[PDB]
């Protein structure tokens, strides 16, 4: 299972399943998109 790029909260990108991706420390993960906090 490759890391999910379009999903940080859930392990679902849209077409296939994926793993949880660890965003940067100064970044905040939202529903399905990581943005700077």
């Amino acid at each position: 299972l490759f890391e999910c790029s379009f999903s940080c909260e859930i392990e679902k990108e849209g077409d296939k399943p994926c793993k949880k991706k660890k965003c940067k420390g100064g970044w905040k993960c939202k529903f399905n998109m990581c943005v700077k906090v």
